[PDB]
């Protein structure tokens, strides 16, 4: 089954998800010299000061908070999306050293790490159906840079130790995601698919221009959790990112010039 190993890695996913090789893969090289500043761009909105964490579980190949999008408590909209798009979860990719662990990059450079917040189109009823629409997903991405901490990101990282396996959860409640925003939401956007099987090409992806900082501390805390289960020869959960992916016939337009 897929992972980030040598043997079952992102080269691999191919075999068991043909569409790893489709017109619309995630992620990919941001090109600031070449993507295109488009005024009919909106900018964000974001309304997360109701929304409701639940829950943060080591999945095997991320960890992951969960929120009740059973309303619209915490919702995206404006930009490049119609309709309204309730916040489902959020998880990190990071890698084994500073200099690498982000999935986009942006002329190139690379960043320790990255942070996805997914949501789904509300017209679509549920998550399930979204995945089956082209503009059934939006994911917010978030490029974190190592150097201070993020004072609002620490909750997360002290509650690691509790998850450190395949398959454990915790309770997490009362987690506000504003914490983890940059000051400024300016974006790129383009059509895109997800990361991880099964690769459905669904999302629209908005990738906020700056990085929030986290500390050396932080980070480091995200490198000592596990792929494998408890009482399974130990694996450290690092490099969990896929390369980036042929642009091919899209366009990257930005909301800043
Ligand atoms: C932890 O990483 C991810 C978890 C995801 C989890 N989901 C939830 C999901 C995904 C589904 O199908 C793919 C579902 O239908 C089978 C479904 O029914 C409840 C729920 C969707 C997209 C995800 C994308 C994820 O990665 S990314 N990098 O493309 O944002
Ligand atoms: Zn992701």
């Amino acid at each position: 089954h897929w992972g980030y190993g040598k043997h079952n890695g992102p080269e691999h996913w191919h075999k068991d998800f043909p569409i790893a090789k489709g017109e619309r893969q995630s992620p990919v090289d941001i090109d600031t010299h070449t993507a295109k500043y488009d005024p009919s761009l909106k900018p964000l909105s974001v309304s997360y000061d109701q929304a409701t964490s639940l829950r943060i579980l080591n999945n095997g190949h991320s960890f992951q908070v969960t929120f009740d999008d059973s309303q619209d408590k915490a919702v995206l909209k404006g930009g490049p999306l119609d309709g309204t798009y309730r916040l489902l979860q959020f998880h990190f990719h990071w890698g084994s050293l500073d200099g690498q662990g982000s999935e986009h990059t942006v002329d190139k450079k690379k960043y320790a790490a990255e942070l996805h917040l997914v949501h789904w189109n509300t017209k679509y009823g549920d998550v399930g159906k979204a995945v089956q629409q082209p503009d059934g997903l939006a994911v917010l991405g978030i490029f974190l840079k190592v150097g201070s901490a993020k004072p609002g990101l620490q909750k997360v990282v002290d509650v690691l130790d509790s998850i450190k396996t395949e398959g454990k959860s915790a309770d997490f409640t009362n987690f506000d995601p504003r914490g983890l925003l940059p000051e400024s939401l300016d974006y790129w956007t383009y059509p895109g698919s997800l990361t991880t099987p099964p690769l459905a090409e669904c999302v629209t992806w908005i990738v906020l221009k700056e990085p929030i900082s986290v500390s050396s501390e932080q980070v480091l805390k995200f490198r000592k959790l596990n792929f494998n289960g408890e009482g399974e020869p130990e694996e450290l959960m690092v490099d969990n990112w896929r390369p980036a992916q042929p642009l091919k016939n899209r366009q990257i337009k930005a909301s800043f010039k």
